[PDB]
């Protein structure tokens, strides 16, 4: 998160940590035995840290747990990264508590102008590099179609949306890829992808989950 602030500790309770030896990419909570993600994510041997704050420490609110199984979207297209959008289940289901707790699916899509919280441990320089180890949040606002489709000519989907600040310096960036964003309490988009982090008329793309919720609770269901 490139012009965040630092969240507080367990004040994002669904927001997990994906590590496979190091954390390599966000997620949220959506109940006791599933976590969504972004399709970019997949890897194998991945154990989901929920809890955390400092990932880089074990500070006594942490639940480690292994994926039994994860899901990428059928239709995922990982060169124009359409349906950016996978399922991840825990072998065993999480203890849910006041800091670890599921986020909502939406009921229905979020408009532009709608203030959003993404969060993520991603990089927080939009030249350069430096990883927090702590997780930091962002206050942004979901931006119109035209907007987004302008920003990014032939790229922009049905199944995408833009969030974040046309001047710049505010944005997700590399790190906080699969995280949530969050609006009015109902997870509404997966950190997916941008042009560089913060850059002028570069705003954050993320997938739409709203198009997703269906496919989520029939996988749910049967798995
Ligand atoms: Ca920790």
């Amino acid at each position: 998160i490139v012009g965040g602030y630092t969240c507080g500790a367990n004040t994002v309770p669904y927001q997990v940590s994906l590590n496979s030896g190091y954390h390599f990419c966000g997620g949220s909570l959506i109940n006791s035995q599933w976590v969504v993600s972004a399709a970019h994510c997949y890897k194998s041997g991945i154990q989901v840290r929920l809890g955390e704050d400092n990932i880089n420490v074990v500070e006594g609110n942490e639940q480690f747990i292994s994926a039994s199984k994860s899901i990428v979207h059928p239709s995922y297209n990982s060169n124009t990264l359409n349906n950016d959008i996978m399922l991840i289940k825990l072998k065993s289901a999480a203890s849910l508590n006041s800091r670890v707790a599921s986020i909502s699916l939406p009921t229905s899509c979020a408009s532009a102008g709608t203030q959003c919280l993404i969060s993520g441990w991603g990089n927080t320089k939009s030249s350069g590099t430096s990883y927090p180890d702590v997780l930091k949040c962002l206050k942004a606002p979901i931006l119109s179609d035209s907007s987004c489709k302008s920003a990014y000519p032939g790229q922009i989907t049905s199944n995408m949306f833009c969030a974040g600040y046309l001047e710049g310096g505010k944005d997700s960036c590399q790190g906080d890829s699969g995280g949530p964003v969050v609006c009015s309490g109902k997870l509404q988009g997966i950190v997916s992808w941008g042009s560089g982090c913060a850059q002028k008329n570069k705003p954050g793309v993320y997938t739409k989950v709203c198009n997703y919720v269906s496919w989520i609770k029939q996988t749910i269901a049967s798995n």
